[PDB]
């Protein structure tokens, strides 16, 4: 149940094999994430700091909770 | 003459004053960037490996001599 990574459009965009598993292919952690509560405009702050396009969202034990991209603003 | 940087989508997409310079906004060099020759193989590579969608191509003396994006492939 630990926030291990983060695959996207990029990372499988050139991979023929289909088959491969995400382990090998994934952006694995640490990444950049935000805490829980987090506003628009921070989110969009952090979004347009890192040059990307996702957001992580996690508890106070760094579990999963929440997911926030580019596509939502 | 000097390639002092790179402008793209991402730096762009966010910026509501489009009356900013470039310098402002632009990723400064250093850059990835490829010899003078370099195949469609290398230069893949380089972007696979570095997880970016465009490659300058300066000559020995570091002056902008081309450009390669993944729009190409
Ligand atoms: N929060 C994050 N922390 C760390 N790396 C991240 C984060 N979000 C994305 N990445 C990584 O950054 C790279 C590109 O980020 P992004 O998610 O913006 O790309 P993308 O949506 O696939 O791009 P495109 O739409 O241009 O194909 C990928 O390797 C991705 O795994
Ligand atoms: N060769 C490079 N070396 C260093 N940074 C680069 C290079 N090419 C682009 N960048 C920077 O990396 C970020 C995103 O790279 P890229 O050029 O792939 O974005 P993009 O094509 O605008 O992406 P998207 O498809 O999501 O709109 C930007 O901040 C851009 O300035
Ligand atoms: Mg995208
Ligand atoms: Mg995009
Ligand atoms: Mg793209």
């Amino acid at each position: 149940g630990e926030l291990v990574g983060i695959i996207t459009n990029r990372d499988m965009r050139f991979e023929v094999d289909q088959s491969k598993p995400v382990s090998e292919v994934m952006t694995k952690a640490p990444l950049i994430t935000a805490k829980e509560g987090v506003s628009a405009e921070a989110a969009l702050g952090l979004l347009r700091r890192h040059k990307i396009e996702k957001l992580p969202i996690v508890d106070g034990h760094g579990k999963l909770t929440g997911l926030i991209t580019v596509k939502d603003f």
